């Protein structure tokens, strides 16, 4: 599971600790070990969200299984819980894209997970 | 909907309102409320188009429905339109990726549609 | 086709002519004119992966056909090798998306591909 935040927040907001927070707490809501999960997030952008400049995000969850109508709603409440809480964001100025991927279609290590 | 490019026109060429005219160009073409749209533009990245690094652009264009051969028809000359006149890039140099999302993959507030 | 890399290397640690080389390498791998290939490089990213901000990268690779099991495979192993290379990157610290689009679903040109 891979999971991309991108904000106008400025870097200097985002707290040390951040990416290993989310790491960890992916890790506890997809149940996969730490060792699997990869995060990103990207401050300083130029964006809006309803017109309006105020703090926002658009975010990616990707992951080979355990996404779905109940464990989406789950995941965003918990995401959108973090990106409230550590980098101020109003849970109703994120968008979460969440893409279930096939294994043949995630590559690493010089092969896919197929 | 949320639209996204990325590419490498510095910032300082990426004019005044640009974000704010591609929020009111879009709530248009989809038939949703500006309030709900957003916007990414990355400028100054690091890319080519076809071996050449003259100005080009990679974008996504994501909705809930309102995606298809037509629509993207459409939604490629708005944007490719836009891009070429206020970035000055090529409308052969630019590559959208549409995504028809499904509402149960879209989060927002807490909660997916 | 389209590729896009996500590292947490520095910029000034991505050699010259890289834009290029993976260019000339994905025309060659997907049977492609390199007229067509679009190549976008991102450094400097704040990210984990495994937990650790060692060298990692995040990466895609959208093609209109061209994706299926064993070339997935074949572009993972070419992909991971120019990474390890010419980034430092090791190959078990780096997925790739494969994303197969309906040409329906590429906009370029004022139109589509369809």
């Amino acid at each position: 599971p891979m999971f991309i935040v991108n904000t106008n927040v400025p870097r200097a907001s985002v707290p040390d600790g951040f990416l290993s927070e989310l790491t960890q707490q992916l890790a506890q809501a997809t149940g996969k070990p730490p060792q699997y999960i990869a995060v990103h997030v990207v401050p300083d952008q130029l964006m809006a969200f309803g017109g309006s400049s105020e703090p926002c995000a658009l975010c990616s969850l990707h992951s080979i299984g355990k996404i779905g109508g109940a464990q989406n709603r789950s995941y965003s409440k918990l995401l959108c819980g973090l990106l409230a809480e550590r980098l101020r964001i109003s849970p109703d100025r994120v968008y979460i894209n969440y893409y279930d991927m096939n294994a043949a279609n995630v590559g690493w290590n010089n092969s896919t997970f197929a």
